[PDB]
Protein backbone atom coordinates (compact mmCIF):
# COMPACT_ATOMS: atom_id res chain seq x y z
CA UNK A 1 0.00 0.00 0.00
CA UNK A 2 3.36 2.56 0.13
CA UNK A 3 2.41 5.54 -2.10
CA UNK A 4 6.38 5.44 -2.92
CA UNK A 5 6.23 2.01 -4.30
CA UNK A 6 6.05 3.74 -7.55
CA UNK A 7 9.36 6.25 -7.21
CA UNK A 8 11.41 5.37 -10.15
CA UNK A 9 15.01 7.15 -11.22
CA UNK A 10 15.74 8.50 -14.94
CA UNK A 11 19.56 9.72 -15.81
CA UNK A 12 19.00 13.28 -17.81
CA UNK A 13 20.39 13.10 -21.88
CA UNK A 14 24.20 13.41 -22.12
CA UNK A 15 23.64 16.92 -22.91
CA UNK A 16 22.78 17.79 -19.61
CA UNK A 17 25.95 16.02 -18.27
CA UNK A 18 29.21 17.39 -16.98
CA UNK A 19 32.13 15.71 -19.06
CA UNK A 20 35.41 15.48 -19.66
CA UNK A 21 36.51 15.77 -15.64
CA UNK A 22 39.30 14.25 -14.57
CA UNK A 23 37.68 12.44 -11.23
CA UNK A 24 40.17 12.03 -8.31
CA UNK A 25 42.63 8.81 -8.38
CA UNK A 26 43.11 8.76 -4.62
CA UNK A 27 42.33 5.17 -2.71
CA UNK A 28 40.91 7.00 -0.24
CA UNK A 29 36.95 6.27 0.46
CA UNK A 30 35.75 9.64 -0.69
CA UNK A 31 32.53 10.11 -2.35
CA UNK A 32 34.34 13.71 -4.52
CA UNK A 33 31.05 15.25 -4.94
CA UNK A 34 29.60 17.55 -3.03
CA UNK A 35 26.42 19.98 -4.86
CA UNK A 36 23.91 22.21 -3.70
CA UNK A 37 20.93 24.60 -5.74
CA UNK A 38 23.57 26.58 -7.41
CA UNK A 39 26.98 24.55 -7.74
CA UNK A 40 28.34 21.33 -8.54
CA UNK A 41 31.72 20.48 -6.46
CA UNK A 42 33.60 17.41 -7.63
CA UNK A 43 37.27 16.25 -5.77
CA UNK A 44 39.58 16.29 -9.59
CA UNK A 45 43.51 15.18 -10.05
CA UNK A 46 45.94 17.73 -9.14
CA UNK A 47 48.87 18.14 -11.49
CA UNK A 48 50.31 19.28 -7.60
CA UNK A 49 48.74 19.34 -4.34
CA UNK A 50 45.00 19.14 -4.57
CA UNK A 51 42.39 20.69 -6.11
CA UNK A 52 38.26 20.91 -6.80
CA UNK A 53 36.14 21.52 -9.61
CA UNK A 54 33.03 24.07 -8.59
CA UNK A 55 30.58 24.41 -11.85
CA UNK A 56 27.20 26.34 -11.93
CA UNK A 57 24.46 23.86 -12.51
CA UNK A 58 23.72 25.93 -16.01
CA UNK A 59 27.78 24.75 -17.06
CA UNK A 60 26.83 21.11 -18.87
CA UNK A 61 28.62 20.15 -21.72
CA UNK A 62 32.67 19.34 -21.95
CA UNK A 63 34.50 21.00 -19.38
CA UNK A 64 37.68 23.15 -21.22
CA UNK A 65 40.92 21.53 -19.71
CA UNK A 66 41.80 25.15 -17.97
CA UNK A 67 38.28 25.68 -16.29
CA UNK A 68 39.54 27.38 -13.25
CA UNK A 69 39.60 25.35 -10.45
CA UNK A 70 39.50 25.77 -6.07
CA UNK A 71 43.26 24.63 -5.97
CA UNK A 72 44.97 26.23 -2.95
CA UNK A 73 45.60 22.91 -1.15
CA UNK A 74 48.98 21.32 -1.21
CA UNK A 75 47.98 17.78 -0.73
CA UNK A 76 45.30 15.58 -2.42
CA UNK A 77 41.76 16.86 -1.47
CA UNK A 78 39.34 13.86 0.51
CA UNK A 79 36.49 15.42 1.63
CA UNK A 80 33.98 18.38 0.40
CA UNK A 81 30.66 19.74 1.39
CA UNK A 82 28.59 22.74 1.06
CA UNK A 83 27.49 25.31 4.40
CA UNK A 84 23.87 24.71 4.61
CA UNK A 85 23.95 28.09 5.56
CA UNK A 86 25.60 29.58 2.48
CA UNK A 87 25.20 28.18 -1.07
CA UNK A 88 28.40 30.17 -1.90
CA UNK A 89 30.56 28.68 1.17
CA UNK A 90 32.64 24.92 1.06
CA UNK A 91 34.48 23.28 3.75
CA UNK A 92 37.33 20.58 2.02
CA UNK A 93 39.98 18.49 3.78
CA UNK A 94 42.94 17.05 2.31
CA UNK A 95 46.02 15.27 2.55
CA UNK A 96 48.09 18.19 3.57
CA UNK A 97 46.17 17.98 7.00
CA UNK A 98 44.18 20.90 6.83
CA UNK A 99 40.74 21.67 6.39
CA UNK A 100 39.93 24.93 4.50
CA UNK A 101 36.40 27.10 4.11
CA UNK A 102 36.54 28.73 0.45
CA UNK A 103 34.08 31.97 -0.86
CA UNK A 104 32.95 30.81 -4.25
CA UNK A 105 32.87 34.23 -5.94
CA UNK A 106 29.06 34.65 -7.58
CA UNK A 107 28.06 32.39 -10.32
CA UNK A 108 31.25 30.70 -9.67
CA UNK A 109 34.92 31.19 -10.92
CA UNK A 110 36.65 33.46 -13.41
CA UNK A 111 39.95 32.53 -12.07
CA UNK A 112 41.68 29.82 -10.33
CA UNK A 113 40.74 29.36 -6.36
CA UNK A 114 44.13 29.69 -4.34
CA UNK A 115 43.53 31.59 -0.94
CA UNK A 116 40.80 30.65 1.48
CA UNK A 117 38.51 32.48 3.92
CA UNK A 118 40.46 30.50 6.39
CA UNK A 119 43.14 27.62 7.29
CA UNK A 120 42.35 25.42 10.17
CA UNK A 121 45.31 23.27 11.46
CA UNK A 122 44.30 21.32 14.08
CA UNK A 123 44.83 17.75 12.38
CA UNK A 124 48.11 15.77 12.82
CA UNK A 125 47.11 13.73 9.76
CA UNK A 126 45.18 13.49 6.41
CA UNK A 127 41.50 14.82 6.78
CA UNK A 128 39.27 12.53 5.41
CA UNK A 129 36.18 13.85 6.64
CA UNK A 130 34.25 17.75 7.07
CA UNK A 131 30.47 18.03 8.04
CA UNK A 132 28.90 21.39 8.48
CA UNK A 133 26.85 21.55 11.63
CA UNK A 134 22.81 21.50 10.75
CA UNK A 135 21.69 24.52 12.53
CA UNK A 136 24.69 26.81 13.92
CA UNK A 137 26.23 29.17 11.73
CA UNK A 138 30.59 28.67 11.43
CA UNK A 139 30.46 25.52 13.00
CA UNK A 140 32.66 23.37 11.24
CA UNK A 141 33.45 19.27 12.06
CA UNK A 142 36.16 17.35 11.11
CA UNK A 143 37.92 14.23 11.49
CA UNK A 144 41.77 12.91 10.20
CA UNK A 145 43.39 10.01 10.61
CA UNK A 146 44.84 10.90 14.02
CA UNK A 147 41.75 9.84 15.08
CA UNK A 148 40.87 13.05 16.35
CA UNK A 149 37.37 14.87 15.71
CA UNK A 150 37.98 18.95 16.10
CA UNK A 151 34.88 20.68 15.69
CA UNK A 152 35.65 24.33 14.50
CA UNK A 153 33.97 28.03 15.03
CA UNK A 154 34.90 28.80 11.25
CA UNK A 155 34.23 32.46 11.83
CA UNK A 156 36.91 33.07 14.68
CA UNK A 157 39.55 30.18 12.93
CA UNK A 158 39.50 28.35 16.27
CA UNK A 159 39.46 24.77 17.66
CA UNK A 160 36.62 24.93 20.24
CA UNK A 161 36.36 21.07 20.65
CA UNK A 162 39.17 18.34 20.39
CA UNK A 163 37.81 14.52 20.71
CA UNK A 164 41.33 13.11 20.79
CA UNK A 165 41.26 9.99 22.84
CA UNK A 166 37.72 8.59 21.81
CA UNK A 167 38.53 6.70 18.94
CA UNK A 168 41.50 4.27 19.07
CA UNK A 169 41.09 3.18 15.28
CA UNK A 170 39.93 4.63 11.76
CA UNK A 171 37.09 6.74 11.41
CA UNK A 172 34.92 5.83 8.59
CA UNK A 173 32.26 8.74 9.08
CA UNK A 174 30.96 11.35 11.17
CA UNK A 175 26.66 12.79 10.82
CA UNK A 176 24.83 15.23 13.44
CA UNK A 177 21.30 15.10 14.69
CA UNK A 178 19.06 16.86 13.40
CA UNK A 179 19.50 19.85 15.73
CA UNK A 180 23.32 19.21 15.97
CA UNK A 181 23.42 18.04 19.72
CA UNK A 182 24.60 14.82 19.46
CA UNK A 183 27.27 13.03 16.55
CA UNK A 184 27.81 9.56 15.70
CA UNK A 185 30.65 7.59 13.95
CA UNK A 186 31.50 4.23 12.90
CA UNK A 187 35.34 3.03 13.21
CA UNK A 188 37.29 0.27 12.23
CA UNK A 189 36.71 -1.52 15.77
CA UNK A 190 33.35 -2.59 14.20
CA UNK A 191 31.78 -0.11 17.30
CA UNK A 192 28.95 2.83 16.35
CA UNK A 193 29.38 5.33 19.08
CA UNK A 194 26.84 8.09 19.83
CA UNK A 195 28.20 11.36 21.22
CA UNK A 196 27.70 14.72 22.88
CA UNK A 197 30.63 16.61 21.85
CA UNK A 198 30.11 19.64 24.11
CA UNK A 199 29.86 17.39 27.59
CA UNK A 200 33.00 15.07 25.53
CA UNK A 201 31.36 11.83 26.40
CA UNK A 202 30.00 8.86 24.57
CA UNK A 203 26.82 8.77 26.11
CA UNK A 204 25.87 5.00 24.15
CA UNK A 205 28.03 2.40 21.91
CA UNK A 206 28.06 -1.06 19.73
CA UNK A 207 30.13 -3.34 20.15
CA UNK A 208 30.62 -5.33 16.22
CA UNK A 209 27.26 -3.30 14.63
CA UNK A 210 28.88 -5.43 11.76
CA UNK A 211 30.77 -8.30 11.84
CA UNK A 212 32.79 -7.94 8.55
CA UNK A 213 36.13 -6.18 8.67
CA UNK A 214 35.06 -3.65 6.24
CA UNK A 215 33.75 -0.26 6.41
CA UNK A 216 30.25 1.10 7.97
CA UNK A 217 28.75 4.39 7.82
CA UNK A 218 26.19 5.41 10.79
CA UNK A 219 23.92 8.47 10.36
CA UNK A 220 20.91 9.72 12.81
CA UNK A 221 17.32 9.48 11.08
CA UNK A 222 14.69 12.18 12.50
CA UNK A 223 13.57 10.10 14.98
CA UNK A 224 16.69 9.82 16.92
CA UNK A 225 17.50 6.49 15.65
CA UNK A 226 20.81 5.51 14.17
CA UNK A 227 20.64 3.50 10.66
CA UNK A 228 24.29 1.71 9.73
CA UNK A 229 25.75 -0.18 6.88
CA UNK A 230 28.42 -2.30 6.66
CA UNK A 231 29.05 -6.29 6.01
CA UNK A 232 28.93 -9.38 7.79
CA UNK A 233 32.12 -12.11 8.10
CA UNK A 234 30.60 -14.06 4.74
CA UNK A 235 30.77 -10.24 3.29
CA UNK A 236 27.24 -9.54 2.47
CA UNK A 237 26.36 -5.76 2.66
CA UNK A 238 23.73 -4.78 5.84
CA UNK A 239 21.90 -2.33 7.03
CA UNK A 240 21.03 -1.66 10.66
CA UNK A 241 18.51 0.44 12.64
CA UNK A 242 19.81 1.25 16.04
CA UNK A 243 17.50 2.45 19.14
CA UNK A 244 20.41 4.19 20.84
CA UNK A 245 18.17 4.31 24.02
CA UNK A 246 18.51 0.37 24.11
CA UNK A 247 21.49 -0.44 21.09
CA UNK A 248 21.81 -4.03 22.75
CA UNK A 249 19.15 -5.76 19.68
CA UNK A 250 18.66 -3.78 16.05
CA UNK A 251 15.41 -2.71 15.11
CA UNK A 252 16.28 -4.14 11.95
CA UNK A 253 18.91 -6.00 10.15
CA UNK A 254 18.44 -6.50 6.45
CA UNK A 255 21.12 -8.49 3.84
CA UNK A 256 21.24 -7.22 0.78
CA UNK A 257 23.88 -8.77 -2.10
CA UNK A 258 28.04 -9.47 -1.59
CA UNK A 259 29.36 -6.91 -4.08
CA UNK A 260 32.92 -4.89 -2.62
CA UNK A 261 31.67 -1.02 -2.24
CA UNK A 262 30.56 0.18 1.12
CA UNK A 263 26.99 1.52 1.05
CA UNK A 264 26.47 4.93 1.34
CA UNK A 265 23.42 5.86 2.86
CA UNK A 266 21.60 8.87 1.88
CA UNK A 267 18.38 9.84 4.46
CA UNK A 268 15.49 12.06 3.09
CA UNK A 269 13.61 13.05 6.42
CA UNK A 270 10.88 14.90 4.82
CA UNK A 271 9.95 11.57 3.08
CA UNK A 272 11.30 8.50 4.83
CA UNK A 273 13.35 7.42 1.92
CA UNK A 274 16.80 5.95 2.35
CA UNK A 275 19.32 5.56 -0.70
CA UNK A 276 21.84 2.97 -0.95
CA UNK A 277 24.67 3.56 -3.49
CA UNK A 278 28.05 2.19 -3.01
CA UNK A 279 31.45 2.62 -4.99
CA UNK A 280 31.63 0.14 -8.14
CA UNK A 281 27.56 -0.09 -7.96
CA UNK A 282 26.15 0.93 -11.40
CA UNK A 283 21.99 0.34 -8.86
CA UNK A 284 20.73 2.70 -6.16
CA UNK A 285 18.43 0.61 -4.19
CA UNK A 286 15.76 2.86 -1.76
CA UNK A 287 13.98 1.76 1.29
CA UNK A 288 10.83 3.23 3.44
CA UNK A 289 11.58 3.67 7.25
CA UNK A 290 7.86 3.05 8.92
CA UNK A 291 7.04 2.06 12.36
CA UNK A 292 5.40 -0.80 11.06
CA UNK A 293 8.17 -3.94 11.68
CA UNK A 294 10.25 -4.79 9.95
CA UNK A 295 10.28 -0.58 10.06
CA UNK A 296 12.88 -1.21 7.13
CA UNK A 297 10.67 -1.98 3.88
CA UNK A 298 12.21 -2.11 0.30
CA UNK A 299 10.87 -0.13 -2.42
CA UNK A 300 12.74 -0.74 -5.46
CA UNK A 301 16.15 0.06 -7.73
CA UNK A 302 17.53 2.00 -9.90
CA UNK A 303 19.07 0.85 -12.96
CA UNK A 304 21.97 0.91 -15.28
CA UNK A 305 25.09 -0.55 -16.86
CA UNK A 306 27.22 2.27 -15.89
CA UNK A 307 28.97 1.72 -11.76
CA UNK A 308 29.62 4.94 -9.99
CA UNK A 309 32.71 6.17 -9.09
CA UNK A 310 31.27 9.05 -6.39
CA UNK A 311 27.63 10.40 -5.24
CA UNK A 312 26.45 13.97 -4.77
CA UNK A 313 22.65 14.61 -3.30
CA UNK A 314 20.94 18.10 -4.18
CA UNK A 315 19.53 19.73 -1.25
CA UNK A 316 15.86 20.10 -1.40
CA UNK A 317 15.48 23.65 -2.44
CA UNK A 318 17.09 22.46 -5.91
CA UNK A 319 14.45 20.06 -6.72
CA UNK A 320 11.13 21.07 -9.14
CA UNK A 321 7.79 20.46 -7.12
CA UNK A 322 5.91 20.39 -10.21
CA UNK A 323 7.60 17.30 -11.36
CA UNK A 324 7.30 15.71 -7.86
CA UNK A 325 11.28 15.17 -8.04
CA UNK A 326 12.12 14.11 -4.74
CA UNK A 327 15.90 13.28 -4.81
CA UNK A 328 18.25 14.22 -7.24
CA UNK A 329 21.67 12.12 -7.67
CA UNK A 330 24.45 14.04 -8.87
CA UNK A 331 26.48 10.27 -9.98
CA UNK A 332 30.54 10.38 -10.84
CA UNK A 333 31.49 8.25 -13.87
CA UNK A 334 35.34 8.15 -14.21
CA UNK A 335 35.23 11.38 -16.89
CA UNK A 336 31.43 12.23 -16.66
CA UNK A 337 28.90 13.75 -13.57
CA UNK A 338 25.02 12.69 -14.58
CA UNK A 339 22.13 13.84 -12.58
CA UNK A 340 19.63 11.00 -11.94
CA UNK A 341 16.06 12.58 -10.72
CA UNK A 342 13.43 10.08 -8.55
CA UNK A 343 9.80 11.41 -9.17
CA UNK A 344 6.78 9.90 -7.64
CA UNK A 345 4.37 9.08 -10.51
CA UNK A 346 1.13 11.29 -9.68
CA UNK A 347 -1.67 11.75 -11.95
CA UNK A 348 -3.07 14.96 -10.41
CA UNK A 349 -1.76 18.55 -12.09
CA UNK A 350 -2.31 20.08 -8.08
CA UNK A 351 0.48 20.68 -6.16
CA UNK A 352 1.23 17.44 -4.24
CA UNK A 353 1.18 18.98 -0.88
CA UNK A 354 2.19 15.86 0.73
CA UNK A 355 5.47 15.17 -1.06
CA UNK A 356 6.51 18.39 0.40
CA UNK A 357 5.81 19.32 3.92
CA UNK A 358 8.28 22.15 5.24
CA UNK A 359 11.80 21.58 4.86
CA UNK A 360 14.92 22.96 6.92
CA UNK A 361 16.06 26.14 5.01
CA UNK A 362 19.09 27.73 4.90
CA UNK A 363 18.59 30.33 7.49
CA UNK A 364 21.29 29.20 10.48
CA UNK A 365 18.64 28.80 13.60
CA UNK A 366 21.44 30.48 16.20
CA UNK A 367 25.30 31.71 16.17
CA UNK A 368 28.68 29.57 17.20
CA UNK A 369 29.18 30.78 20.14
CA UNK A 370 25.54 30.36 21.57
CA UNK A 371 25.89 26.50 20.42
CA UNK A 372 29.34 26.13 21.84
CA UNK A 373 27.89 27.69 25.21
CA UNK A 374 25.25 25.09 25.22
CA UNK A 375 22.20 26.27 23.51
CA UNK A 376 19.86 24.12 20.78
CA UNK A 377 17.63 24.85 18.22
CA UNK A 378 15.56 23.12 15.53
CA UNK A 379 16.16 23.93 11.88
CA UNK A 380 14.02 26.80 10.45
CA UNK A 381 11.79 25.52 8.00
CA UNK A 382 10.47 26.52 4.65
CA UNK A 383 7.96 25.88 2.49
CA UNK A 384 8.66 25.09 -1.48
CA UNK A 385 5.66 25.55 -3.01
CA UNK A 386 6.33 29.12 -4.44
CA UNK A 387 7.78 26.79 -6.73
CA UNK A 388 3.95 25.23 -8.08
CA UNK A 389 3.04 26.68 -11.67
CA UNK A 390 -0.48 25.53 -12.23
Amino acid sequence: QSKFRHVFGQAVKNDQCYDDIRVSRVTWDSSFCAVNPRFVAIIIEASGGGAFLVLPLHKTGRIDKSYPTVCGHTGPVLDIDWCPHNDQVIASGSEDCTVMVWQIPENGLTLSLTEPVVILEGHSKRVGIVAWHPTARNVLLSAGCDNAIIIWNVGTGEALINLDDMHSDMIYNVSWNRNGSLICTASKDKKVRVIDPRKQEIVAEKEKAHEGARPMRAIFLADGNVFTTGFSRMSERQLALWNPKNMQEPIALHEMDTSNGVLLPFYDPDTSIIYLCGKGDSSIRYFEITDESPYVHYLNTFSSKEPQRGMGYMPKRGLDVNKCEIARFFKLHERKCEPIIMTVPRKSDLFQDDLYPDTAGPEAALEAEEWFEGKNADPILISLKHGYIP
